[PDB]
């Protein structure tokens, strides 16, 4: 027991260590200017990932004809009520829900990371062997000489959920050996769905071979970055203003911290100061707010304090941090918070009773947020929030999957609330 050590220096890792639900909000955070150098990312990069997906975007209108891999984003009134009502605290402004949950592809966040990984890859490759140019059109990508080009290298992945599923669908989409190495006791419908489009799932109880790593890609980063301009079209399109009169807050759920991290940096870079990003993660899987807290990231785990990784959230069941990401993205994340497994489950079912949309457990961390935000006094005194200002925010808690997930595990889903 010598997690006790670490509890006297850092009070808050007493209630994570208790499974409390925790909200902390980052003293050490600061303007756009301030954070932009600790990320190892410009703009540019993340203009780069906008221009390469611009490219890619007649291969993937043929390949996946659902599809740019975008969701909507919707006013979600009627569940900001509900909150209101369930929980007491009240929501200032506006509620919007991003719908990456309904991405084409994967139906989840990964989607923009695992496609984007792929198709970088897939891409240097093809312009290395004298085969493509940046000004060529990315159909040509369909042929069978390209398919057989493909087909000469391979890519891996670890991973039971939207990863494994983004990055084994697209892989092979591509023309890539592809393998995704997953536990037998994972639900067979994700195994079904990607041996339909040629994936060997191998089931357990290189020079030629990419293997993909959530825990360092910074290509991973990046295709997650590109969100940030698509959503400001979006919200020009609505007539939506973020400004200092008008601020934007932004709730993201958090895994090993590549989606929230690289979302957050691009709608830094969109919206500058006035948007305002969160971290959500499990009570039992408080890794980023853990590593970010106490300074250590990478070094500590969950596991060394005691905490047991287990959790409905699936996609955020992530015992250690990227690392990278926290370095990186702490100046800009206004905070960081945890959530128990009911809270998300409730929360999934009033979201689908008031709107009519059925999330995975995962989606629901950024839920939460709004009225965590809204309760802070110390937070709207450290920010300079008036009360005018939060009453014409916009709180954008961002979903993050759920579009794939079939009846049989929905049904699972909406009935512990
Ligand atoms: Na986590």
């Amino acid at each position: 027991e010598n997690i006790q050590k670490l509890i006297a220096r850092y009070p808050l890792v007493e209630d994570l260590v208790a499974l409390k639900e925790t909200t902390w909000f980052n003293p050490g955070a600061t303007s756009l200017a301030q954070g932009l150098p600790y990320v190892g990312l410009t703009e540019q990069d993340v203009n780069a990932a906008h221009d390469r997906l611009a490219r890619f975007a007649p291969y993937l209108a043929k390949a996946f004809p659902q599809t740019m891999i975008e969701s909507d984003v919707v006013a979600i009134p009627a569940m900001q009520k509900r909150l209101e009502k369930e929980y007491g605290q009240t929501i200032n402004g506006e509620m919007l829900l991003k719908k990456d949950s309904h991405l084409a592809i994967s139906g989840s966040i990964k989607a923009r990371g695992g496609i984007y990984e792929v198709l970088t890859h897939a891409e240097k490759l093809a312009l290395e062997a004298g085969l493509l140019t940046t000004d060529d059109d990315y159909s040509v990508l369909l042929s069978p000489e390209f398919k057989q080009f493909f087909s000469q290298y391979s890519i891996a992945v670890g991973s039971a959920g939207n990863l494994g599923l983004s990055i084994g669908i697209m892989s092979a989409c591509i023309g890539f050996k592809v393998t995704v190495h997953m536990s037998a006791d994972a639900r067979a419908w994700k195994k079904a769905k990607l041996r339909s489009h040629g994936v060997t799932v191998v089931e357990y109880e290189d020079p030629n071979c990419f293997f993909i790593d959530d825990e360092n890609s910074r290509t991973l980063f990046l295709g997650y970055a590109v969100a940030g301009q698509r959503l400001k079209a979006q919200f020009a399109q609505q007539g939506r203003v973020v400004d200092a009169s008008h601020p934007l807050f932004v709730y993201l759920p958090c895994g090993v911290g590549g989606g929230p991290g690289g979302v957050a940096f691009g709608l830094k870079l969109a919206f500058g100061d006035n948007v305002h990003c969160f971290f959500a993660e499990p009570t039992h899987s408080p890794c980023m707010l853990l590593g970010v807290y106490t300074g250590l990231h990478d070094a500590i785990s969950v596991q060394d304090i005691g905490i047991d990784n287990l959790t409905a959230a699936d996609g955020l069941a992530v015992g250690r941090a990227s690392g990278f990401v926290g370095r990186a993205m702490e100046r800009l994340l206004d905070g960081l918070y945890t959530l128990d497994d009911q809270t998300m489950y409730d929360m999934l079912g009033w979201l689908a009773q008031e709107e009519g949309i059925r999330l995975e457990p995962s989606a629901l961390a950024g839920m939460a947020g709004p009225q965590r935000i809204c309760a802070s006094v110390a937070y709207q005194q450290r920010h300079g929030f008036s009360q005018t200002q939060l009453g014409n925010a916009t709180h954008l808690v961002w979903a993050t999957g759920g579009g794939m997930v079939p009846e049989d595990e929905m049904e699972q889903y909406l009935a512990k609330g």
